[PDB]
């Protein structure tokens, strides 16, 4: 057979109460399917952290999943423009490969900082940060190198840029800053994590340079849920944070290697470590060229 990638939850019984072979997954689970040959129904069992087998089900389809969800809404004050390109997600093909790198590290959504430097501080040996570069003129009690890879050409970096040699680049004060490639991949093969503070966007660069990242979103469940996990913080910009995560949902969910929930950061620190921990390696799903 093969395998595939669930990019959505599904779970029937628990949706209808109807009671069949269809089997139950969430996002992020890895599938392996044992026969593929018709087109609305699949044989398949879920592929455990150890026990492959467990009992084999039924998934539905690509066909059927896309099907279901173009089937849902939608003059409702059309300015006569096209709208939103119609995207459904159901799964990605993808294979098992060895890793000999320590995996970079993408954490979005609410408590990210908090997380990322828990992560840095409690863990010094298995999670770094890797150095940055900008055009901006070093300062005197700055180390070249260390604080930053100064450098001299704003021309070069805006060249390197367009070259696609950093992850992710912007400017701040008429200075470019960015994170490159290289040194994310000098941290990556010293067997270090690197704790990456850059938006979903580098998920797919940093697949193309064969440094699949571990890129963990955390989901708050309601605006009051983030409340529970970030009591540091205004309603007001919790009402911010609430909308941002809920359009980086929108935006990027086929980026994630996982989606986290808690009622508390603790819960959710909790979890994040145990994702991690699953998906360092040596053997890891990454996706295949198989088409579906």
């Amino acid at each position: 057979g093969f395998y595939i990638r669930a990019l959505f939850d599904y779970d029937k019984t628990k949706d209808c109460g109807f009671l069949s072979q269809a089997l139950s997954f969430r996002f992020g689970d890895v599938l392996h399917v044992i026969d593929a040959g018709d087109e609305e129904w699949w044989q398949a069992r879920r592929v455990h952290s150890d026990s492959e087998t467990d009992d084999i089900g039924f998934i539905p389809s690509k066909r059927r999943v896309e099907r279901r969800e173009w089937s849902r809404l939608k003059w409702g004050s059309s300015s006569g423009s096209q709208g939103r390109e119609d995207s459904v997600l159901s799964y990605e093909t993808v294979t098992q490969m060895e890793v000999h790198y320590a995996r970079p590290i993408i954490i979005l959504g609410p408590t990210k900082d908090r997380a990322n430097d828990d992560l840095l501080s409690e863990f010094p040996d298995k999670f770094g940060s890797c150095v940055p570069h900008t055009t901006r003129p070093k300062r005197e009690y700055e180390i070249d190198g260390r604080d930053y890879h100064f450098v001299s050409s704003r021309e070069k970096m805006e060249k390197d840029i367009q070259a696609h040699k950093f992850i992710e680049a912007g400017q701040y004060n008429s200075h470019l800053y960015g994170t490159s490639v290289q040194s994310v991949r000098e941290v990556a093969e010293q067997g270090k994590h690197c704790i990456l503070d850059v938006s979903a966007n580098a998920v797919r660069r940093l697949q193309a340079a064969h440094l699949h990242p571990i890129a963990i979103f955390i989901r708050p469940r309601s605006l009051e849920n983030v409340l529970e996990i970030n009591k540091r913080i205004t309603e007001e910009q919790a009402r911010k944070a609430f909308d941002r995560a809920t359009k980086l949902e929108q935006e990027f969910t086929e980026c994630f290697s996982a989606i986290v929930e808690g009622d508390s950061f603790e819960e959710i620190y909790h979890k994040v470590k145990r994702v991690i921990e699953d998906l360092s390696g040596p053997y890891i799903w990454v996706p295949a060229r198989e088409r579906l």
